[PDB]
């Protein structure tokens, strides 16, 4: 099973992800997740991703996709993988075109999460995040249990950086730009499924369930 999350920023591509994985059981693969993993460990890489992000621009090609590759490459992946957040450029998607031939293991459904752009800003300025998990809860959407701590760890919510109104704008716009690009990319390969990501979680949810039976 080997499938790719993609869609505009806040449209559920980590709460549709959580599902899939406790499911199916194939690695969670968030490039924004590992970018943001290296800002924390202060690595090389994290320190240069982190201006592009910060800004809500894109981190450049080269070093994402160098970090996909091998992440790909790893033996957790021997059984399928969920690509989430990449590709998010034609140029890495064909670059993970070149990456899958390699390691025998091509994509079988490109999924894409719709959300119609003018709903997002309040999905993710509402965003709170555990500090402990990453689990993703919203304030008036999803909603902790007990404010401010996660409903299975007790641990802190916090609320991204680049989830403030001027990033989450710059985010859209870069990523809208992005977006009819890779879905004609997709469609042409003759694997990309759109659903609507504008219902409640488990009825999305659902939707995406449907697609994976029989991978
Ligand atoms: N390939 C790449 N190339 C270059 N640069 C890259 C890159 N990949 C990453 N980067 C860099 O890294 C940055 C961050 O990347 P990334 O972390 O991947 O940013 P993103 O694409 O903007 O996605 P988000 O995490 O913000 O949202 P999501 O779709 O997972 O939503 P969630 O499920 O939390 O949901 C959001 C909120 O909505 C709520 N929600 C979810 N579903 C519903 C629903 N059905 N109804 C109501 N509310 C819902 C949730 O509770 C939550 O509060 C990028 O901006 C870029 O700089
Ligand atoms: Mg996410
Ligand atoms: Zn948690």
């Amino acid at each position: 099973m080997n499938l790719v999350l993609m869609g505009l920023p806040g449209a559920g591509k980590g709460t549709q992800g959580e599902r899939i994985v406790e499911d199916y059981g194939i690695p969670h693969i968030s490039t924004g997740d590992m970018f943001r993993a290296a800002m924390k460990e202060e690595t090389p890489l994290g320190l240069e991703a982190k201006s592009y992000i910060d800004k809500g621009e894109l981190v450049p090609d080269e070093v994402t996709i160098g970090i996909v590759k091998e992440r790909l490459g790893k033996d957790d992946c021997e059984r399928g993988f969920l690509l989430d957040g990449f590709p998010r450029t034609v140029a890495q998607a064909e670059a993970l075109e070149e990456i899958l031939e390699e390691y025998g293991k091509p994509i079988d459904y490109v999924i894409n999460i719709e959300v119609d752009k003018d709903v997002l800003m309040e999905r993710l300025t509402g965003r709170r995040i555990c500090s402990v998990c990453g689990t993703t809860y919203h304030l008036v959407f999803n909603p902790p249990k007990t404010p401010g701590i996660c409903d299975k760890d007790g641990g802190e919510l916090y609320q991204r950086a680049d989830d403030n109104e001027e990033t989450v704008s710059k985010r859209l716009e870069v990523n809208m730009k992005q977006i009819q690009p890779l879905l004609d990319f997709y469609s042409e390969k003759g694997y990309l499924a759109n659903v609507n990501g504008q219902r409640d979680i488990q009825d999305v949810y659902a939707d995406v369930k449907d697609l994976l039976g029989g991978l």
